[PDB]
């Protein structure tokens, strides 16, 4: 399940943001198309634990 492609659509504190929590960008949930991965995206997804 790897992945090769560093893209994001959203506003430049919500990337820093996640690299708060030691988070991605491209690996958190949403659709990357016009600003989809928006707050709802990021705090619904470091507070959900996908290691299992």
């Amino acid at each position: 399940g790897e992945i090769k492609g560093r893209k994001t659509l959203a506003t430049p504190a919500v990337r820093r943001l996640a690299m708060e929590n030691n988070i991605k960008l491209s690996e958190v949930v949403g659709s990357g198309k016009d600003g989809r991965i928006l707050k709802e995206d990021i705090l619904n997804y470091l507070e959900k634990q996908t290691l299992e």
